[PDB]
């Protein structure tokens, strides 16, 4: 049938909101009262993919937009991009691997990891006002796990 969704929002573990940056860039800095509304709003859809307990295959893209977060080589480097899809395909079921990330759960965090570049982790910098990254440790300055707030 059709692939499920469900909308959310997510904040780093230094609780910083993710809002765009120009067309194709997410940033991340710390939003409370109105500035909330700035925030993104993902549709999470839950696709075909590798799974166990605590590893879901999802793809992130934004809610009603035919934007989705992918994971290519870019000057040689796995990076993140905020990529256009056809709005009469997407979302699917079977979402090419460049779209998916393992959504894991551990110790009441999630991390999302490119299905495409094992180990390579949605990132984000202590710094205020910096891009959302693919990163390639689950460790170090940068920040890997989020939390996830369900939206309407
Ligand atoms: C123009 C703009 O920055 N809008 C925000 C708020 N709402 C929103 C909803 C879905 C995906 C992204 C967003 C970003």
């Amino acid at each position: 049938a059709p692939v499920r969704s469900l909308n959310c929002t997510l904040r780093d573990s230094q609780q910083k909101s993710l809002v765009m940056s120009g067309p194709y860039e997410l940033k991340a800095l710390h939003l409370q009262g109105q500035d909330m509304e700035q925030q993104v709003v993902f549709s999470m859809s839950f696709v075909q993919g590798e799974e166990s307990n605590d590893k879901i295959p999802v793809a992130l893209g934004l809610k009603e937009k035919n934007l989705y977060l992918s994971c290519v080589l870019k000057d040689d480097k796995p990076t993140l991009q905020l990529e256009s899809v056809d709005p009469k395909n997407y979302p699917k079921k079977k979402m090419e691997k460049r779209f998916v990330f393992n959504k894991i759960e551990i110790n009441n965090k999630l991390e999302f990891e490119s299905a495409q570049f094992p180990n390579w982790y949605i990132s984000t910098s202590q710094a205020e006002n910096m891009p959302v990254f693919l990163g390639g440790t689950k460790g170090g300055q940068d920040i890997t796990d989020f939390t996830m707030q369900f939206v309407s």
